[PDB]
């Protein structure tokens, strides 16, 4: 509320009602209401939000107010007692390749972007947040708690601006706050197309009329494309090594060089859609680029949907995943397909899953050259390490070979998040996301773990006793409750990432309840989901139930060895199998004559 830098571009679209594909921005999916699920739209808000007046002040922002009769402790606070650890020794996933936690992350930049307020350029106001940490309109800093190290050497508090939101319209009436999704809410390849049709232009190869997306004309992975650069200054990626002065990629998706694997992957799908292209053109001279485009784009579309819900999500729901996604049953209209506010959390933890160290991998599998294991945060907005060391393959390969950091209740989130954390507007390696996402929970008027855990028909504990038992741990519990005073009080990132995970799943009661039933929402609600009928022939479902994450791999790199289930953990060689040896795409089925 109270204007001050709200709003987004929601352009108007007549509806092509009898389009076989998508648009862009995600409008005309729902046909009855042709808005829900398109970018630039409010979050879905599965409770009411909850703020310090009601309106628009996060809980913490007035020192005087309590939540519930308690202060909320603050965020770095919260961090330092609770979300740090010194050894990284046998904190990895024994069983979940680093592709694990990589796919989450794209994925998740698929679903939901909520971008900080553009309090401008040229800002005073950046000055007044950074330099003298007042809060005030979009500023609400996260200050240091006393004896914190970064007081000595970093100031008295992280800068954080507050999230974008949807403007106050003509009854101006009195509503709560109500944060932006930039991107579609569909799963949908977004995240490399655009959600904005201006970007999405921008993206493609309009020289050619053969529907490619444009790749970079500077710099070549031996023969195979890079992304273009973003032209846009002053660029992070520049600021990270200014002798090196390699730019960010510029995506479908904005955040796609903050960091070196997530930019590996945008990599990958950018190669596959042209791929898509080239062979589709092959099999049809006949189709124009419009075409081409748009039927690559559907194809790469599917490819993400499938590996989510086939390879992805079973392994995250673990034994919760029949009990929320049961099988297809076709599109329902009534479904709100809506990212929801608090999915945006829950799907944050994969912050657990990052671990310290990327790895450059040899053909051979081996460390590649002298410098082969890097810390984590000198890869943030760091393209210069591919671009000019090495290209994708060495990091593609550490993607299978490595693993993914285990969750765990004494060693939650890596000091390389924690606190390294480079921002794109900031000069220091210097931020922590786990402070940031219980900043961020505030920002958006979260309602608190034990409204989720009752939303969710869970246990609400009350005293320290009940969340020992929810949390199966006497110590983390008793933390919490020092800090909180109620886990009425604790916020929704921290609550729910603390809960033991559920059997053979990567997440805890509570957060397979809320990731559930969003992506049951997800495949249900979608009108071009790849399994409703007339979306695909059935002898094209045949073929792209074939698809893996391996077969991509293959297609799209000079590796010729591959794991046959890239997302458990595996081993060079006895795990990796020739590319032959794989399935692939088998296209025929798209051929399109007149006869
Ligand atoms: C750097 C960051 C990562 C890797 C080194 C990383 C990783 C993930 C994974 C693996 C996720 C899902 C399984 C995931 C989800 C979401 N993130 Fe997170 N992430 C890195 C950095 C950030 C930053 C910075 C933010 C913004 C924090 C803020 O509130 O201002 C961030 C957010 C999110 C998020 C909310 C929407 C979004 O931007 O993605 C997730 C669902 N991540 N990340
Ligand atoms: C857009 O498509 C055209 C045509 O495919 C690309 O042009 C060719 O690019 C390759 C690689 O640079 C060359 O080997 C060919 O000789 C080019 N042929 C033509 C028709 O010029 C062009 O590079 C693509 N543009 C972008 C920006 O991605
Ligand atoms: C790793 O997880 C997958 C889950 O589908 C399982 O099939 C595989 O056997 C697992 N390996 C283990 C638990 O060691
Ligand atoms: C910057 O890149 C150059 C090569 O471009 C390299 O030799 C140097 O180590 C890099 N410096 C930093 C700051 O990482
Ligand atoms: C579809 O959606 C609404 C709300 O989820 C639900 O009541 C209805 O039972 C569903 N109908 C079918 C046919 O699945
Ligand atoms: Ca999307
Ligand atoms: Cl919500
Ligand atoms: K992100
Ligand atoms: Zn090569
Ligand atoms: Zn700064």
């Amino acid at each position: 509320s109270w204007e001050v830098g709200c709003g987004a571009p929601v352009p108007l679209v007549k509806c092509d009602e009898n389009s076989p594909y998508r648009t862009i921005t995600g409008d005309c999916n729902n046909r009855r209401s042709p808005a829900l699920g398109a970018a630039n739209r409010a979050l879905a808000r599965w409770l009411p939000a909850e703020y310090e007046d009601g309106l628009a002040l996060p809980f913490g922002w007035t020192q005087r107010k309590t939540r519930n009769g308690f202060r909320v402790p603050l965020a770095r606070e919260v961090s330092n007692k609770i979300v740090g650890y010194l050894d990284e020794e046998g904190v990895l996933d024994q069983n979940r390749s680093l592709l694990f936690m990589q796919w989450g992350q794209i994925v998740d930049h698929d679903l939901d972007f909520a971008p900080e307020t553009e309090l401008g350029s040229n800002e005073h106001s950046k000055t007044q947040c950074e330099e003298y940490c007042i809060q005030g309109d979009n500023c609400f800093p996260i200050m240091f708690p006393k004896n914190d190290p970064k007081l000595k050497t970093q100031g008295k508090c992280m800068p954080f601006f507050r999230a974008g939101f949807v403007c106050p319209t003509p009854p101006y009436q009195s509503l709560a706050r109500e944060q932006i999704n930039a991107v579609t809410s569909f799963l949908d390849a977004s995240l490399v197309y655009g959600s904005e049709p201006s970007l999405a232009s921008r993206l493609r190869n309009l020289s050619s009329p053969l529907g490619l997306m444009a790749v970079n004309q500077e710099a070549w992975d031996h023969g195979l494309a890079y992304l273009p650069f973003n032209n846009k200054k002053p660029s992070p990626c520049e600021f990270i090594n200014t002798t090196a002065r390699v730019p960010c990629f510029l995506a479908g998706d904005f955040r796609a060089s903050e960091q070196i694997l997530l930019a590996t992957a945008h990599t990958l799908l950018l190669r596959e859609h042209n791929r898509l292209a080239r062979e589709l053109k092959k099999l049809n001279p006949h189709w124009n680029g419009e075409k081409l485009y748009q039927e690559a784009r559907k194809i790469l579309g599917a490819f993400i949907q499938i590996i989510t819900f086939r390879d992805y999500l079973p392994i995250v729901l673990g034994s919760e995943m029949q009990k929320w996604i049961p099988p297809y049953q076709g599109y329902n209209n009534s479904v709100d397909p809506r990212i929801s506010n608090v999915f945006t959390f829950a799907f944050r933890f994969g912050h657990m899953e990052v671990p310290s160290t990327v790895s450059r991998l040899d053909e051979n599998y081996q460390p590649w050259g002298p410098e082969a294991e890097l810390p984590l945060h000198t890869l943030f907005f760091n393209t210069w390490r591919i671009i000019k060391d090495g290209g994708i393959d060495p990091l593609v390969r550490g993607l299978l070979a490595k693993k993914s950091k285990l969750m765990n209740q004494d060693k939650m989130v890596t000091s390389e998040l924690r606190n390294k954390l480079f921002q794109p507007t900031h000069k220091i390696h210097g931020f922590d996301l786990a402070a940031i996402n219980l900043q961020r929970c505030r920002d958006h008027g979260m309602p608190g773990y034990n409204s989720w855990r009752g939303f969710c028909g869970l246990s609400q504990p009350k005293t320290l006793k009940g969340l020992q038992t929810v949390l199966k741990n006497k110590i983390l519990a008793k933390k919490l409750m020092d800090l909180y005073k109620t886990p009425d009080n604790i916020d929704i990132w921290i609550g729910g990432n603390a809960e033991p995970m559920v059997e053979r799943g990567r997440v805890g009661p509570l957060l397979a309840c809320l990731l559930g039933r969003q992506f049951q929402q997800i495949r249900d609600g979608d009108r071009f989901w790849w399994e409703n009928p007339g979306v695909f022939t059935e002898k094209q479902r045949d073929s792209l139930q074939k698809v893996s994450f391996s077969r991509l791999i293959c297609d799209n790199t000079h590796i010729t060895k591959v794991p046959l289930h890239a997302f458990q953990a595996n081993n060079y060689p006895h795990d990796f199998v020739d590319c032959s040896t794989v399935d692939k795409l088998d296209l025929s089925p798209w051929a399109s004559r007149e006869n």
